[PDB]
């Protein structure tokens, strides 16, 4: 019972693409990416861990604007002239690791949903891949079909 | 992923009952309201896939219990016998925990996590005309949004 719809930076670091993320932004085998998590609160409770990946070989110099309170998407507008115009979303439930249950504080094992997120622009072209990880008993969705 | 709810057929059971505090809440009618309860399970193949628990009002759907039969669609019913057609939804997503009788429908254990879809559907006016409860294993399910 906190609803979701239907900032700390940890890190940043530029990576080759692994193939699950290749195939999601359409890039070449290995391309580099920039692997950016973040940590949402509200309130000193963790409630989102977000690793996006941006193609570089898109976004030149991307990383260099990464940084605490810094808005991707007025980065993106202002700096490379792309606004998301639609989004892809799967909902599943995965299993806290070492990772996630540090910057979660939850248990290794935990039941965590993941959104997995692929924002699109113009002619149906892959931007950045978001996961968001939420322990099961602090988030609930709201849908309004 | 597994089996592709997108958001945005065995009859187990009706029965007219007394309802709830969130039944009423919900269906915006007094406490204690005859509802119909009707339980359904969709199946994959052989494997559960949702187990259904929907409350219709019967001030608002008079006699609609006898209509419940195997293969009968509920829209069908509330648009030929009462001229009702929903125009919209709401749906709330949590994980819930599987007691004795999910277990059993689901074909799962006692404890096992399910995600739980709460929906009140709604016609002109915003009207509530029915709730639904879907459970679903979460090793079973995977939610589009797009």
């Amino acid at each position: 019972t906190e609803n979701l719809y239907f900032h700390h930076v940890l890190s940043h670091d530029i990576i080759p693409a692994s193939k699950p993320i290749a195939e999601k932004l359409q890039i070449q085998p290995e391309s580099p990416v920039v692997e950016l998590k973040r940590i949402l609160y509200n309130d000193d409770q963790p409630l989102t861990f977000e690793v996006t990946h941006y193609p570089l070989d898109l976004f030149p110099g991307i990383d260099t604007f990464i940084a605490d309170g810094v808005s991707m998407h007025d980065i993106l507008k202002q700096q490379y002239k792309v606004v998301p115009t639609h989004n892809t979303k799967l909902l599943n439930v995965v299993y806290a690791q070492q990772e996630e249950s540090k910057y979660l504080d939850c248990d290794i094992g935990d039941a965590l949903f993941e959104i997995d997120k692929t924002a699109f622009t113009s002619n149906d072209q892959p931007i950045y891949c978001s996961l968001f990880l939420m322990h099961t008993n602090r988030v609930t969705f709201t849908i309004n079909s």
